[PDB]
């Protein structure tokens, strides 16, 4: 309850109005958890006081900082600076248990049943599935587990850039032991095999939990017709609008507060 | 030994081809087990006759006959007629324990520890990876599972057209239960993986035991000049290249037999 929380990540504007509506997305399908954001200097005054009120609590990462622990790490390889940004969530001893989710990422129904499993859970990711998708997974706060990541960062680096490379490579039993971990599709639904992989969508897609919105065009790079609420061109935009429905009617009056 | 099998499909002369190939990736890679292929007669005798050297065993199935126990489901789902012949592979009963390869598969090293999986066992799809790629599966010939399969073909039909949504809906709790029955991806590699999701497929891809040629395009859709010995533009062209020489060295002189 107040020793578990959902916990996002956002370095710039951009990803905090993703971050604003994937909290208050949590917010209205009830959690009974505590919600956390790590942020950057990067992020503006105003979008930082709007995520004060949406999120329990908003911590600040500055890893270009030199008394941050990742910096020496940073410096070593430096194209790593927002996967070193957030490994800071197994900073959060305050937590017993997390669930990180991609600011892109978007709630459609409660998913505290997430909280029953252990570090490391993860859904499958599309393209090549014995590797789990880094954009929502279930961990455990810890600074040993913490500085172990670190370690790996700077020695090997990531495969793919990446937090997916890395926590695939720290995580490599995931693939071939417990089926547990493996978080099934629909709390990390690929919005990419939406619209692609049209028939297995059909069949399953109306018991999706989570959207993540994988490609270059994120959520906020699309123009949304308040009048006939939906985005301009696609043939399953629902979820875009779901996810500007809550940005319209939740996070823009609030960042009108300030 | 003499009761395991691996099984494929050919209805066609094209895929024949793929079917002679597959088959001799395993001789190859030097299988102790039995190598038997179902087929139609729209199969040439050429073809027919290159497969009987192949293969330990050359079954021939005729749904469009009334005498065939699909025929009944054919008549109310005629677009399931491949489906419908592959189904057939359950109806091998002189085997205790098969291994499903689609003739556009391709072998790269000794996958015989696959006998050691139980029913149903699988790899997953790339796109939606909470269901198993039809591929390439581990199953055990049963009359009994074959009128099983047939009856939900009928009644339900299948959610993609093909053998794979038919199967994910009868062996549904592939996605939450046991993690033996998860296939590594290496075992049934997806062909658009590996030139798509280049990071993984850098990281991983050099351990790949079987390729699986998915698209549109089939290896034989492809020109291949010998002198090169390369297939004509694709950055990594290297499986399309062992497809072919394996065709060019011990699948077309063969063919010249006759
Ligand atoms: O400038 C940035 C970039 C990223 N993020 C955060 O990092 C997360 C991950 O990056 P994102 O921008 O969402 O990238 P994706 O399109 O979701 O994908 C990348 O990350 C996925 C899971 O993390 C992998 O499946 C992909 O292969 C990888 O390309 C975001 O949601 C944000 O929380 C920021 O705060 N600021
Ligand atoms: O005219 C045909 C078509 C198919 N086959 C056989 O059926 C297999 C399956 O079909 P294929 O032509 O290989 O289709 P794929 O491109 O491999 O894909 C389909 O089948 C896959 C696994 O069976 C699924 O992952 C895909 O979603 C589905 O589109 C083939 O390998 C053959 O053994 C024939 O003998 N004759
Ligand atoms: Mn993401
Ligand atoms: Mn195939």
């Amino acid at each position: 309850m107040t020793d578990q929380a959902f916990v996002t990540l956002t370095t710039n504007d951009a990803y905090a109005k993703g971050a604003l509506v994937l909290g208050s997305s949590l917010k209205q399908h009830r959690t009974s958890r505590r919600l956390a954001v790590l942020t950057t200097p990067q992020v503006s005054d105003t979008m930082r006081k709007a995520l004060e009120i949406v999120f329990d609590e908003v911590i600040t990462v500055d890893i270009l900082d030199s008394g941050d622990s990742a910096h020496l790490t940073l410096m070593k390889r430096p194209e790593l600076g927002v996967t070193l940004t957030k490994l800071h969530c197994w900073s959060l001893t305050q937590y017993s248990k997390c669930v990180f989710m991609d600011a892109d990422t978007l709630v459609l129904a409660n998913i505290d049943d997430l909280f029953e499993r252990e570090e490391l859970s993860a859904a499958p990711d599309p393209g090549w599935p014995d590797c789990f998708n880094s954009g929502v997974f279930v961990y455990q706060p810890s600074v040993e587990t913490y500085n172990q990541l670190l370690h790996v960062a700077s020695e090997q680096g990531s495969f793919d850039g990446g937090s997916q490379g890395l926590l695939n490579t720290f995580f490599n039993s995931w693939a071939t032991t417990d089926i547990r971990k493996h978080l099934p599709f629909i709390y990390n639904l690929s919005s990419i095999s939406i619209y692609s992989y049209l028939p297995a969508f059909k069949a399953f897609g109306a018991n999706a939990k989570v959207v993540h919105f994988l490609g270059q065009t994120k959520p906020w790079n699309y123009t949304y017709d308040t009048k006939t609420k939906s985005v301009r061109s696609m043939t399953h935009p629902q979820f875009l609008n779901v996810w500007w429905d809550i940005f319209t009617t939740s996070v823009v009056p609030l960042l009108q507060q300030f």
